[PDB]
Formats: C-alpha cells, structure tokens, sequence
C-alpha cells in the first residue's frame, strides 16, 4: 500500500462526463471502474457506455437510481458492455439497445469492500485500481466545492445519495484524502474532481458501499 496512489497519472482514467438531469451517477461510477480495469488488463483506455446500463439494467431503476453491484452483474451476464460511441449517452431512459457489435469490455463479476472500512478501501484502491463508491453529496458545501480536502460536519454516512469513482488517495498539507472523480461535468468542483477527507471516521459514507468489477 503506497503512501499515495493516483490512477489518472497511470493512464487508467477517462475525462469527466456529465450525467445531466438523470439519476445515473451509479452508471458512470460503474463505467469508470470498468474503464480502469479495461486499461489494466488490455492497455487500452476507452470510454464505456453508461446509457447501456441505464437502459438495459433491470436490476436498477434507470434515471431514478441504482447500485454499481447490479451493473457489474448485468455486464457479466450480458457478456459485454458497449463503448460510449456505440451507445451514446442521452440523459434519459429508453429501451435496451445493446449491440454486441459495439462491445468494448467484459466482466467476471464484482467484489465488495467490507462496510465502513477505509483501510480496506485503501488497499483495494492500491491493488485493483479505480473503485466505485457511494457518498452523501446532498450538502450545500458539496455543491459549491472548489478546492481543498472536502470535510463537512453535517455529512451523513447513512444517507448514500450519490455514486462516484475513487481514482486514488493521498495527503494535502497533512490532510489525508480520497481523489474522487464526479460526473457533474468539468465546471463542477476542481475540473469535475473533488478531494474528500480520508481516515476521518468514514466521512460521507465513503467506504460503506464500495465495490469493483472483476476482469
Ligand atoms: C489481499 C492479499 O493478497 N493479502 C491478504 C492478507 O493481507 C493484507 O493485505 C495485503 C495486501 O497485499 O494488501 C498485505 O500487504 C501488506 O500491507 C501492509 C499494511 O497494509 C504493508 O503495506 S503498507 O504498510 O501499507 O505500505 C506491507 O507492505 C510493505 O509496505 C512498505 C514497507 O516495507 O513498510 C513497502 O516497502 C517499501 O516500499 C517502498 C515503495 O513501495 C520502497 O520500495 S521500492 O518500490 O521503492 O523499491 C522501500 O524501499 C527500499 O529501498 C532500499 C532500502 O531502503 O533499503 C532497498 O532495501 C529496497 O529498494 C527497498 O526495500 C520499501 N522498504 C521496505 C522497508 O520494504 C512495501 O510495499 C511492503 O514491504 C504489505 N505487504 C504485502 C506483501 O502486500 C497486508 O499486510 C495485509 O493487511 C490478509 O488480509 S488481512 O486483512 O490482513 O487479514 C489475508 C487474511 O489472512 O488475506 C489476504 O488475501
């Protein structure tokens, strides 16, 4: 477990996307973890399709919400997920238009990080790569974050309302953190990214619903 890990500079991470008004944060989170794992196994970085998941994962609720565990399981049992280009993001619920032709990645299932364990998450991130996580992002301070290690006293580790991607971790001026890729576009936060407090009593429920795909 190195003292600092950032998979953006190891080439595992694609640009920041925009989910729009659709509750598909889970789909981008999952896509992102699969992208990171695709790069690790094959050496190719490629945008995967959140729209495929939104439309085709019945185990979830489309733009109404969903978990990353169900997405990984669907991709596994579907024997594929399309690239972004083969199944573009629209920001709305549609019929499942999965095309085996545009298949860009596969998945042998998923592993879950033990609940509430940031040290376990730390090892998972260091060993596997980008990990899908869920957090409380309902606070005003989160909306208008820009710089620094994000910490807020009112953050509920029980109200998991937003799914994001943990691309690494580190320390900024003594302040331990998680490097978090969001899907609210480049104009949110620090270029679409946010640093969130780490080893600070499971802040925002960062380590409560963490998972990664098997490839
Ligand atoms: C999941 C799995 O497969 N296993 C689990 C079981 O284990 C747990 O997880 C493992 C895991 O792989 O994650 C275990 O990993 C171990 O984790 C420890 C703490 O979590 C340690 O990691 S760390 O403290 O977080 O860093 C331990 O790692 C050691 O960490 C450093 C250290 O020595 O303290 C590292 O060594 C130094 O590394 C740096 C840079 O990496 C540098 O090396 S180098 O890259 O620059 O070449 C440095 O340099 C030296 O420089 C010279 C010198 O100074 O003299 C010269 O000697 C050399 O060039 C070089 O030595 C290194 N210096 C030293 C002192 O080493 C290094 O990463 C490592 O030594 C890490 N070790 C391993 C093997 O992974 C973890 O311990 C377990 O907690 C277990 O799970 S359980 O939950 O624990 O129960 C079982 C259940 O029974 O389940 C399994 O699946």
């Amino acid at each position: 477990a190195p003292d600092s890990v950032d998979y953006r500079k190891k080439g595992y991470v694609t640009p920041v996307k925009n989910q729009g008004q659709c509750g598909s944060c889970w789909a981008f989170s999952s896509v992102g973890a699969l992208e990171g794992q695709l790069k690790k196994k094959t050496g190719k970085l490629l945008n995967l399709s959140p729209q495929n998941l939104v439309d085709c994962v019945s185990e979830n609720d489309g733009c109404g919400g969903g978990y990353m565990t169900n997405a990984f399981q669907y991709v596994q049992k579907n024997r594929g997920i399309d690239s972004e280009d083969a199944y573009p993001y629209v920001g709305q619920e549609e019929s499942c238009m999965y095309n085996p032709t545009g298949k860009a990645a596969k998945c042998r299932g998923y592993r879950e990080i033990p609940e509430g364990n940031e040290k376990a998450l730390k090892r998972a991130v260091a060993r596997v790569g980008p990990v899908s996580v869920a957090i409380d992002a309902s606070l005003t301070s989160f909306q208008f974050y820009s710089k620094g290690v994000y910490y807020d006293e009112s953050c509920n580790s029980d109200n998991l309302n937003h799914a994001v991607l943990a691309v690494g971790y580190g320390i900024q001026k003594g302040n331990k953190h998680w490097i978090i890729k969001n899907s609210w576009g480049e104009n949110w936060g620090n270029k679409g990214y946010i640093l969130m407090a780490r080893n600070k009593n499971n802040a925002c429920g960062i380590a409560n619903l963490a998972s990664f795909p098997k490839m």
